[PDB]
RNA sequence: GUGUAAAAUGUUGCUAGCAUGCUAGUAACGUUUUACGCCC
């Protein structure tokens, strides 16, 4: 190769004062002229001169020809380095930490701390929940007996005849629930309510199987009540729905109440996490999401009627949990009575998992339709041409250009022109004039996986206004980025000649559903939100959809009009993937799981999971059983510890509730319950404009001194408590001239509530849970704020990263990362941060590219928060995690690390006696205070500034 | 949803000699360039 083994030479002769280049010298006449170049490079330190000199027939060849010459006898002298280029990369090592530079007094207090402790180191049986029937005095979701006001006295035959009564009475005057009655009549769940009231008694276990649209879950409910009060027994029944998505049960609770005709709350409730409404005790309705459930599970379901889970078929790792924590349950109690509930799916290894259990069959009206694939769009419109981690193994295949040329012209149109990656006026055009010819009005859906992309197509129409016409081609998106509006905004027409475009997700795929659908387009592209636990890698990636959701989506249109599917795919893709999508429980993490079932005492996990719908595979619960009792949570011999007790009552990972055990220990509580709120809800720091690729003034400057994301958002949310101590009017104005989201952080301050509610459960006193305020502005040092970023340091673990420059920093295990857009420490120059250490939340985006919740870290940190065990390295190195590098004589690291036996120790004490947090053992007290003290932000600079 | 002084395959038109051909003088171009604000 030419490009190589001379670009540091051209340096190398720029440093011996030479301009020379390649001399042109024309050799011979005009028909046998040849071009010579000439370059001569002497090297004093070898006196053996190299040069070029090869004629050449241009020119360049003159030179082309010479510098292939000269780098292959200039490498034969064994002299320069190949390539001659500033490629490759080494992970710069510690080029400069601040290693300790800590005052003698700090060194004589940490070895009287560590003797006034004695800690030695190195210096070189299958049981279930309780269920009860209905019973007067007691109350099902409270988990107690009220004993007082009116049921103390009242049987519940009373109370079955006061709804009962109450139901006489709208049927004779509310007119409105008469119109939703027969709406709901109509609707085609309702053809079969005799005999599917008759089976749900008959049956323990009833598994209905009814096609997507069929709006059962709002009437399933409402017919059982309905059932039970019309025999005058209702009041003696609780029914009992949950749901896997939050917001999902939100919208089903709004449509049962407003059917109802009745305030929510009344009698229909929904408790999503972080919310509860709970309805009134008896004859009631509770909606919530399987994590709500599993949380009240502890007390048991005594006093509940029946249990009507929802969707199954989304294969999602809790409802698998709660179905086989319920099949062992109707197994124990044969009153209970349990409905499983699926859209288009084979119930029968449903029914297989419950000894065969009956299968109720709503069937669906359906219009079939023709597809379209590559021949077809190939024949009126095209379809063939391209666009005019690093590296694994095996072999994609491209199927697109895999096609037989039997139908139109395939080569002709691949020679010609068309756009398939992103779509394009092609496919508009084509259902444009379908629309046009067919006369067919209808709505335009499209299903597109990211919402990167969703933005990205929605740019690609706007500035296409020709077609991107609002005016006359509606575009309506539909995700969960954008606010409610939009999304009731969709289900509201608008009249045709106006055509409506409508974009969205998987979540479009169940849920809602518009009576205008016409026009499907599908891609088979989805959101492939996973993560990996051997590196701690969260991808949101796109593969090709689960065959079920294609025929799913195929079969989504059709209301009164036949049906038109327009598939974008090949044969081969299209019979060759799998039917059905990869269960995600086989890859996620179990520790969760793992310590909620052994909380319910319920044997040996291995069990549980023998017994369970797919059996997750032997290094899923070798990990989890690691991951807990290597953290100090489960003990040795499968015994769990009162910290565990206090992790599950907690809605957040470990990760942030052993340190919410801290968090109090410091007197530092509220604005841990914000740090964990914050981090466990992935959301935005502020409602970001559209178009903004950086952050506004204000934006950086709430980021102060301290210049962290985390202090930023805390001083957000203490403005804003300030300012809700008045009115919301002006409030409101305030906080969006802030630039503030509103729903996130209030979130966030709820969360934050019921964390420190729990921790008043716990055992802990009010006194440690106190106001903290921190003020940004201030570049000094307050101990509250530098212990909380020290636990943040230690909560995060191991999302620690290192800044090299701009945006380029280094994560753990030699990989390359940036800053991400919203992160406050985004710019376009080189800013230094003071400190040259970072820790991030969440790594967005498949490439390791996208580093989320930046925060730089005390220097102190090295093994103080720097790994689960002690690391401890030779000549005068000091290793952190195997990726960052601490130049510390070996003894103070020894001793600095050696405080991990007194932290668990610490933590021990904490969930062992609660109610004496404050007030410690005097050597774990002046432990507290020494650690409170060293963790300082401007610690670790004694002697030597810089 | 990056391009530049650098790498070679190679097309044209077109200028002079060597006896309709051959040789040098290229607007331009993927694919391989040191690097620079670049994370979408
Ligand atoms: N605003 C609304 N008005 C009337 N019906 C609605 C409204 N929103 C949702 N629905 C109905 O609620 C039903 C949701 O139930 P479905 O999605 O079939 O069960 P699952 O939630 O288990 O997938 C839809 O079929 C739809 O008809």
């Amino acid at each position: 190769t030419i490009e190589n083994a001379k670009e540091r030479l051209n340096i190398y002769k720029q440093t011996n004062n030479i301009r020379d280049d390649y001399k042109y010298t024309p050799v011979g006449p005009e028909h046998a002229r040849s071009f010579l170049a000439e370059l001569s490079i002497y090297v004093p330190a070898l006196n053996r001169t190299v040069t070029a000199r090869e004629s050449g027939s241009n020119k360049k060849s003159a030179s082309k020809s010479c510098a292939l010459s000269l780098v292959r006898q200039l490498f034969h002298l064994n002299v320069i380095e190949p390539f001659s280029g500033t490629l490759k990369k080494k992970k710069d090592e510690q080029l400069k930490p601040y290693p300790v530079k800590l005052s003698p007094n700090l060194i004589n207090k940490i070895d009287e701390v560590i003797k006034g402790l004695d800690l030695p180191v190195v210096n070189p049986e299958s049981s279930v929940i309780p269920w009860a029937p209905p019973q007067a005095n007691w109350n099902t979701w409270h988990a107690c007996n009220i004993d007082e006001g009116e049921l103390a006295t009242t049987s519940i035959d009373d109370l079955s005849m006061d709804y009962e009564r109450s139901l006489r009475d709208r049927r004779q005057n509310d007119n409105e629930y008469r119109q939703f009655l027969e709406f709901r009549e109509k609707l085609p769940i309702a053809a079969m309510r005799s005999e599917i009231l008759t089976a749900i008694n008959d049956n323990p276990v009833v598994i209905i199987r009814g096609n997507t649209g069929c709006g059962k879950t709002t009437q399933i409910a409402q017919y059982i009540l309905d059932d039970y009060i019309c025999s005058g027994q209702g009041g003696y029944a609780n029914i009992y729905v949950t749901q896997p998505r939050r917001i999902s049960a939100i919208s089903v609770a709004e449509r049962v109440a407003r059917e109802r005709c009745e305030q929510l709350g009344d009698t229909v409730g929904y408790s999503v996490r972080f919310e509860s409404v709970f309805p009134r005790p008896y004859g009631a309705i509770l909606f919530c999401t399987v994590g709500v459930l599993l949380r009240k599970l502890e007390a048991g379901l005594r006093g509940v009627s029946h249990i009507i889970v929802d969707e199954i078929h989304e294969r999602d790792v809790n409802s698998d949990f709660l179905l086989v924590i319920l099949r062992d349950m109707v197994d124990t109690y044969p009153d209970l009575h349990v409905i499983l509930m699926s859209a288009t799916i084979d119930t029968t290894k449903f029914s297989k998992y419950f000894g065969i259990c009956p299968v109720l069959e709503v069937p669906g009206r359906a219009f079939p339709v023709q597809q379209f694939f590559l021949e077809d769009i190939i024949q009126m419109t095209d379809f063939v041409p391209s666009a005019e981690s690093e590296d694994k193994d095996e072999a994609e295949i491209n199927y697109n250009k895999v096609c037989e040329d039997k139908y139109s012209q395939k080569t002709r149109n691949a020679m010609a022109m068309l756009s398939e990656s992103d779509v394009s006026f092609e496919l508009l055009e084509a259902l444009l004039m379908h629309i046009k010819s067919k006369n067919i009005p209808g709505a335009i859906l499209v299903f597109l996986p990211g919402w990167n992309l969703i933005f990205a197509l929605m740019k690609f129409l706007q500035n296409t206004n020709i077609f991107g016409d609002t005016s006359q081609y509606q575009i309506l998106p539909c995700h969960s980025q954008i606010p409610r509006d939009e999304q009731r905004k969709v289900f509201e027409p608008v009249p045709e000649g106006v055509t409506k475009i409508i974009l969205s997700t998987n979540i479009a795929e169940t849920s809602i559903t518009i009576d205008d659908i016409v026009f499907v387009i599908d891609i088979c592209k989805a959101r492939m939100k996973l993560f990996t636990s051997h590196n701690n890698l969260t991808s949101y990636a796109t593969v090709w959809a689960s065959k079920t959701n294609l025929e799913q989506r195929k079969g989504r249109a059709g209301r009164v009009r036949p049906g038109f599917c327009f598939t974008l795919c090949s044969r081969a893709r299209f019979q060759a993937l799998e039917d059905n999508l990869t269960p995600e429980m086989f890859r996620t993490p179990l520790h969760e799981m793992a310590l909620t079932i052994k909380l319910l005492r319920l044997g040996s996990i291995h069990h549980f999971l023998s017994k369970a719908l797919e059996p997750p595979p032997v290094d899923a619960v070798i990990e989890a059983e690691v991951l807990l009792r290597e953290m100090r949570c489960l003990d040795a011999n499968d015994e769990l510890t009162p910290l565990g007790r206090l992790l599950a009552r907690l809605p957040i990972e470990p990760r942030l509730g052993k340190m919410m055990v801290l968090g109090a220990v410091f007197g530092c509580a509220d604005l841990m319950a914000i740090m964990a709120s914050y981090s466990s809800t992935f959301s935005e720091v502020f409602s970001l404009d559209i178009g903004q690729r950086r952050l506004a003034n204000h934006q950086k400057a709430l980021s102060g001194t301290k210049c962290s994301d985390h202090v930023a958002m805390i001083v957000a949310s203490q403005m804003w408590r300030r300012e809700k101590q008045r009115g919301e009017h002006m409030e409101a104005r305030f906080c969006d001239w802030k630039g503030l989201q509103m729903s996130t952080m209030n979130v966030i301050w709820d969360a934050k509530q019921q964390l420190l509610d729990l921790l008043q459960q716990a055992g802990f006193p009010e006194e440690c849970m106190i106001s903290h305020e921190v003020d940004e502005r201030i570049d000094g040092d307050d101990p509250v704020l530098d212990v909380s970023l020290a636990l943040l340091c230690l909560g995060l673990y191991p999302n620690i990263c290192v800044h090299k420059e701009k945006r380029k920093v280094l994560t753990t295990e030699s990989k390359a990362a940036l800053l991400h857009k919203t992160s406050v420490n985004c710019s376009n120059l080189a800013v230094t941060f003071p400190y040259p250490f970072f820790v991030f939340g969440e790594k967005i985006r498949t490439r390791a590219v996208s580093c989320k919740q930046l925060s730089m870290v005390s220097p102190l940190q090295v093994i103080l928060f720097g790994s689960r065990k002690i690391d401890l390295a030779a000549n005068n190195i000091v290793r952190v995690d195997n990726w960052l590098n601490f130049d510390i004589e070996p003894e103070l690291a020894a001793k600095i690390g050696a405080l991990k036996p007194a932290l668990e120790d610490l933590i021990t004490v904490a969930c062992d006696n609660p109610s004496d947090i404050l007030r410690l053992e005097e050597p774990y007290a002046q432990l507290v205070k020494v650690v409170k003290d060293l963790c300082v932000k401007s610690a670790g600079d004694f002697g030597l500034q810089r």
